[PDB]
């Protein structure tokens, strides 16, 4: 029951969106913040590589790690 942040563009300053009880976040509660929005995604800081986040039934799951203060960049589709 934590808040992740998540933000359109790496940039930007971010917003903090609840997460579920258990952990998760719904991708209702990104979009009700960024209407659109299909998932997430983030900067790994070991490879400065782009990372998925997983999402099944519109809800988002954790990296193994878990979410902790990373910045998650809001995916849009098309």
């Amino acid at each position: 029951s934590e808040y992740i942040r998540v933000t359109e563009d790496e940039n930007d300053e971010p917003i903090e969106i609840p997460s579920e009880d258990d952990g998760t976040v719904l991708l209702s509660t990104v979009t009700a913040q960024f209407p659109g929005a299909c998932g997430l995604r983030y900067r790994n800081p070991v490879s400065q590589c782009m990372r998925g986040v997983r999402l099944v039934e519109g809800i988002l799951h954790a990296p193994d790690a878990g979410w902790g203060n990373l910045v998650y960049v809001v995916n849009y589709p098309k």
